[PDB]
């Protein structure tokens, strides 16, 4: 019965719901450092990654994020040929980072040796629920095999997982419920964790281990990236802000006059081809990485500058936020006003 | 006096201020159990009822939804003869089970009669409030009759109207008192307790007792029955997401080049004048066509077998008893269904 | 002392639709509640309904309508003190009505209230924006010193210590509303209010001490908002855009693309002012909704089914028994229709 | 201690409250409206216009003094402009003006021109008035114009505001994003809710003597009353008088109705007069500024009326807010109506 009585006390809170607080500062966006250290063989310049999606990260893609001083990684829906192959291309082109999704199932083993053949820096054992016990197994029986290999598992948006997925053997652990802008599991099975408590969660518990977090999903602006690392995470994995970019697979396509490219959930119909727990959609088009990715540091340099935080470290054990309403989150966006012209880093 | 002070305390809670969080899992939503236990002689294979209403459930419906493994209420709008022929109807196709819906008044023992001759499975006593005497009396009168009767009551929001159904002979009690999707008692009448927080309520009580709660209406997503189900409820009921089916009552007809079907609430004026003072409180309109009912139902199963997986529940009573929920504010609903993405193709088990 | 700048955002305020009423168990049938409520031993209703006293809300056709339905109409005061005097005068013949006469704070109030009262005016309503002014009590004060039997209605107020303050002034009845009207935008250009549930109910809680009724103004929007609000501590309930449309409203009907509508604006509107201040309401336009009589059918409906899922005989048992539960905007999506395409328009929802 | 303070604060913002009614016997046409920031600087009504170049230029300051207020010079303009500007106001009849500085190496460069031309008051304008640049610019003009009055922001935090109290500026101008063409909270994450930021900052510069100026997310007269009733002495507006006809920039016209250009000096437009922190847009074209003005102080007069205040002191020290929800604000505006007419205070 305390099962029964504790079933509503918890309470969540995602982006939308913040925002950070001003510090006293000494430093200038020009003059943060934005470099993060997945591991001691895994190290990033900017803390981004792009998602293991079909219609996000293949080979080009993949190689775009690491001259940015980004990761990308290389999605699990084609043969294990064609993934080992894209992994040595993006190796291949100067010596660059890049990771590999993989799927629990009985083939996962075969295809992770294809992938440590292929030189892959880091695999990412993805899945819907990382609390799973065929998850945890997996893991185990990966880290027996390569003790050398980065592993990152996930999903998933409590303490309680977080602790199993790092006694299992995984050294980076991916957060994230539901968040995903063509997700729609918390709509279809009612399950999900608000994304900004999630991570505040799950970092709460890794951190007891040394263990960084990926946060991963619901990152519409680069404020809510800036407000994911303040809240614990390393470094943040992003689907829809890359998936307009030309380096992403897919075609540009025409839609009333405009140019746009197709963004699915790797759950949705299409992908599969379970019940679906995705989204098939369009996002526009956005021309080159590189500009996005400015912007997107360009963003991170300011709220940093904001708090007063030289580096990532700082910003995660310093930075405070303050709760606010939708009233909040309205005069937080432009409002009374008519935006006759697109900024590059808003809508 | 002490009742002045107490009024604004209350706090409620509905599908889209919460979700359910995930848990340690050795189950996969292939291996689930998805069957519950209403009564001695009921038992669905699904937790899935479709609603008593003049555009949700006759007996093509019912037929249907007993061969999924759920059951349906044949609704009350018709003469008692022809409500006992649909439900024979239903029997006669095999063993199915069916329910039939009666109301309070003069006459529902003669409704009740017949529909016991017809060997019907469920009796659903429906009124607009569960907690009035009136339903009450005729509880404890259909009970005296009918010992072996499985009888169903209806609507609650409270603990305390779901111990005095329990008490006047009821087996199961079925809770919601304006969430329905077609429903205007809560702007009319300003009554009304939040779906999620009324389930629990009444099935904090009904646990008490060993008695299963129904949550009727209210659920427009596979995951607010999840939600439901997780919140203390053994089984739901459907009125929305049935009534687009090929099997519900009614024809097509079109708008924007697709087809559309007839849903309308049982307290609007047109159910009202088909039905026969009181104001009316639901509205006419209409919902998505969307096929057979096969189609519709595996969705909603996939999506409790999905939600059940991430909870570790092999079984519906360990989801009732161990699910916890987590409180969000409308940015977290915002971020829970998909944003800042448009929409190319309708998804089977998405709008 | 630090204390008023410590307690400048402690308190809290709800609206209608921050609130349901929970259900409670019930002996009696909507049909068999009564919904009669008395004011005062000489102005007792027959239904908790009174029409806004507000050139586009009630004349004389207004409040002879009003009566009749066993409500109440308060004549207003955008008119000489001579057609004011006529107006109940005609109400007041029309087979012995019920009528009031709204009066506002100025010089000639005491010149106007001794014409309505030569009228036989039953209720004087004095009427002004902020029912906590030194102006208004004095007003108070020297209108009961002249007529001690004269029922008395000020307002309007939003806090306990105003409705004390009118009530020790002479007031027999408290009309409770800042900012909550359809019409007005005081709360947009003063920033000053009280959300009006909140408001109905920390007035009541003071009345009740006194045995002075309350009224709530303004807000409400559906039927089951005024159940909300008689439950929240009011006895009657007072309104100007559900009134507004009706064919006993004065007011031509006008054509707008079709359809036909009816004028409603705010009493401080920049067309009814001029009928130094700047403006705190605005002008619009409402559907027509043809004779008083359907409007007020679906109204008392909508109580007597509220008053039956609380278990209330009278509206007595409701302000004294009724209980509330608050819910999130997301409640509130779930009270109203939701995922259905409507195809016809029910008499009490839109 | 940091890492779970990280979400314990809440901010209120206008739309959030409204004032509670209180006992009066003071009229609004009766109520005291003036301002004293300092010795050298008294306003008879409690309105600045913003050193925006898309808001105030000469002609505004100009008008915006002879109504009682003050204008504030942009710094979109060369130091000898600028300097022209302010002598041009003050020719103009001895009218108060305010220039606009920002931090840079030039700075005093700047501030000598604009002393030279006899300005009343320099604004220290920067985006984060927390940074250590600005106090340190703050301390070298007050060491050097000991007489001359110095506004410094925009701080948030009643630790920033006690930073540029210490450092020497006699007014503080308090607002992290919520301007109307502000996206500084979406693109870095930063900020604080306006009507909590007031308040936290008036709470701290109430107990050195010095006036908050509430600068940004006023849209509604309502709306600065409430700024003044959480400790503002005055507030900064923008988009309410940009489409005023002594605002710079000139009418166009779109489906009838005419507009004026109104964008953030973060926006691309005006930097290219770091990624931006505004956005360009329009607003409707009012006319002449004596309309808004006479609009402004008298919903200020109905407030102080509502609340027995006298004068702006007595609302500062005395006037009571009540918390709402959303269905609160639905209720606040007009609604379930059709609006026929604009009305001169209501959009
Ligand atoms: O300067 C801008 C953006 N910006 C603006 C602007 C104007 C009003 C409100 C917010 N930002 N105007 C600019 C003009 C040119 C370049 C950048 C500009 N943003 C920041 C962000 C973080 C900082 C940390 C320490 C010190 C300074 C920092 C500045
Ligand atoms: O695999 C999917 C859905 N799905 C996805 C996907 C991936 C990430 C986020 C959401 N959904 N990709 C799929 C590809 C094929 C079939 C089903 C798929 N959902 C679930 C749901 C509950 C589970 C419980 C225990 C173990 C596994 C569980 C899996
Ligand atoms: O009378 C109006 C506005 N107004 C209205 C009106 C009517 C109903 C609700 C709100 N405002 N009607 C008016 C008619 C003419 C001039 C001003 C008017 N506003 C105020 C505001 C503050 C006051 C403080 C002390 C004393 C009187 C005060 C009056
Ligand atoms: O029965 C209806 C309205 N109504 C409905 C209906 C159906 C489902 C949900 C809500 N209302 N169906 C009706 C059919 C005919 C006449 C009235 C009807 N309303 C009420 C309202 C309050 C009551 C209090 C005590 C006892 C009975 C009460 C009944
Ligand atoms: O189809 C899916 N269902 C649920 N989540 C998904 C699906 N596909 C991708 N995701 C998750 O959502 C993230 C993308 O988040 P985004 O930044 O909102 O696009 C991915 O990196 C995955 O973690
Ligand atoms: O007209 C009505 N007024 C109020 N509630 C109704 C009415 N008709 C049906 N209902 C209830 O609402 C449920 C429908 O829920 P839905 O799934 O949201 O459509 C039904 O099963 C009834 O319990
Ligand atoms: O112009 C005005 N400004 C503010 N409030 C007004 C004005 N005119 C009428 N009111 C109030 O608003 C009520 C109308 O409420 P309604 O039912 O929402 O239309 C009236 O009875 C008055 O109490
Ligand atoms: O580009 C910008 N980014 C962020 N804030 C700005 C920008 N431009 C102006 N502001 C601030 O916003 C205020 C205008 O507020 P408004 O009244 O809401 O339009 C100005 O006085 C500045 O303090």
């Amino acid at each position: 019965n305390a099962m029964w009585e504790s079933k509503f006390v918890k309470e969540g809170l995602t982006f939308d719901d913040v925002l950070l607080v001003p510090a006293k500062s000494d430093v200038l966006p020009r003059e943060v450092s934005v470099k993060t250290v997945l591991s001691e063989s895994l190290q990033l310049n900017i803390p981004l990654i792009s998602a293991g999606m079909d219609t996000v990260t293949e080979a080009d893609m993949a190689i775009a994020m690491a001259r940015q001083g980004g990761l990308g990684i290389i999605h699990k829906n084609m043969s294990i040929e064609q993934q080992a192959e894209q992994v040595d291309k993006v190796k291949r082109s100067g010596g660059l980072l890049v990771g590999a999704a993989v799927g629990v199932t009985a083939d996962a083993m075969t295809r992770i040796d294809a992938l440590v053949k292929a030189s892959v820096d880091a695999i990412v054992l993805d899945t819907a629920h990382g609390h799973s016990q065929g998850v945890i197994d997996k893991v185990k029986e990966v880290r027996a095999k390569y003790p050398s290999l980065n592993i990152i598992a996930g999903n998933v948006a409590t303490a309680e997982a977080t602790k199993a997925l790092i006694e299992a053997g995984a050294n980076v652990v991916k957060v994230g419920i539901g968040p995903g802008s063509i997700c729609t599991t918390r709509v279809v099975a009612g399950v999900g964790v608000p994304q900004l408590t999630a991570v505040y969660d799950c970092a709460t518990e890794a951190r007891k281990h040394g263990i960084p977090v990926i946060a991963d999903g619901g990152i519409k602006y680069s404020g809510d990236m800036v407000k994911a690392l303040a809240a614990g995470a390393h470094v943040v994995m992003l689907g829809s802000m890359f998936a307009g970019v030309a380096e992403s697979p897919g075609e540009t396509e025409i839609y009333q006059g405009r140019q746009f490219k197709v963004y699915r959930g790797m759950g949705s119909v299409g992908a599969m081809e379970l019940v679906p727990e995705g989204i098939e959609g369009r996002v526009p088009y956005k021309g080159p990485l590189a500009d996005t990715v400015h912007q997107l540091v360009g963003g991170l340099r300011a709220g940093m500058g904001y708090c007063g935080a030289q580096d990532l470290e700082f910003l995660r054990e310093n930075a405070q936020f303050i709760r606010m309403s939708g009233a909040g989150l309205l005069e937080s966006h432009p409002h009374h006003v008519q935006i006759t012209k697109e900024a590059p880093n808003y809508s």
